[PDB]
């Protein structure tokens, strides 16, 4: 039928309402339903062919609110939907989805930096926390590998982190793993074919350009080719088996930019520009809409 990848909300001079969809069959960009609340630092993902909008926060002239929400974005009508809302409030929030389950994962709180973890059941619109993290992180990549999840790198309050651990569902339990070469925070993190990849980000001086992958198998990072750009707060998704990274900040810029990585060549290509430059966006892969 056609996939698209959706871009929801993110940051210019102040938190966004969009919603627009790529589609890399043709080029083209489509600008849908606006958010029914303006959030940056959110995370997008997808379970049952719906989008949804994770956390976040919106800054605005009016104030400055982290966000707990969860709203359901249905391509077959083209509207969002409030769904239950998290336990407490998580901008630069990250998600992953295990058997149609979403995983929220850090995130901050005003100065409060989350080592707690939530999971959402779409059959019961419900909540429930798990086990927390090892380490408060915000910022941090998230990403599901063979049914277990993953948070790399983020900020814990005082320091950048270069660290990562895993969750194992059937034991509620998070353990460490390798931790990764580069310190990160807010890198890109997603899975593709064996291995995490963590793409960009900020180490409290810079924003990195630079990306590695962790293999399961080995228990190793190794660095892949860099970026073309500089980016932290940049959005990632996977679609057809290539890597694609959306946005973010380079030190200069709040970028338009939207790259995506060839595994097969180890080769990053500019694809398109987004609309316009923006930072803190929620990204996700599903059907074209009605
Ligand atoms: C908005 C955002 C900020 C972050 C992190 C936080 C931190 O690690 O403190 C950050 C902060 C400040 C940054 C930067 C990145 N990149 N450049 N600058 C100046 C990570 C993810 C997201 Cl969605």
């Amino acid at each position: 039928v056609g996939r698209l990848i959706y871009t929801a909300g993110g940051y210019f001079r102040q938190s966004l309402s969009y919603l627009e969809a790529y589609n890399p069959s043709n080029g083209s960009w489509l600008r849908l339903a606006d958010l029914q609340v303006p959030r940056s630092g959110l995370a997008g993902c997808v379970v049952g062919g719906l989008l949804y909008a994770v956390g976040g926060r919106n800054n605005s002239p009016d104030g400055n609110t982290d966000s707990s929400a969860l709203d359901c974005y249905n391509p077959m009508t083209n509207q969002w939907s409030p769904c239950a809302s998290m336990s407490v409030p998580r901008n630069r929030i990250g998600v992953g989805v295990i058997d149609g389950h979403i995983y929220a994962v850090g995130g901050s709180h005003g100065c409060i930096h989350h080592s707690s973890v939530e999971r959402y059941e779409p059959e019961r619109d419900e909540w429930h926390l798990v086990a927390p993290m090892l380490t408060r992180r915000i910022g941090v990549g998230v990403a599901v590998l063979n049914r277990l999840l993953y948070a790399v790198g983020g900020f814990d309050g005082t320091n950048r982190l270069n660290s990562a651990e895993c969750y194992y569902p059937e034991r509620n339990e998070w353990r460490m793993i390798t931790p990764m070469n580069t310190i990160r925070s807010g890198a890109g993190v997603c899975v593709l074919h064996n291995c995490i990849y963590a793409a960009g980000g900020y180490d409290g001086q810079d924003q990195l350009n630079s990306v590695e992958r962790y293999d399961v198998e080995t228990e190793t990072w190794t660095f892949v080719a860099p970026m073309r750009h500089h980016r932290s707060a940049l959005g990632i998704t996977v679609h057809q088996g290539k890597i694609y990274v959306l946005g973010g900040y380079d030190g200069h810029t709040f970028l338009d930019s939207v790259e995506c990585y060839d595994p097969d060549s180890d080769t990053w290509s500019e694809v398109t520009r987004m609309t316009s430059g923006r930072s803190g966006v929620g990204v996700a892969v599903t059907m074209e809409p009605c």
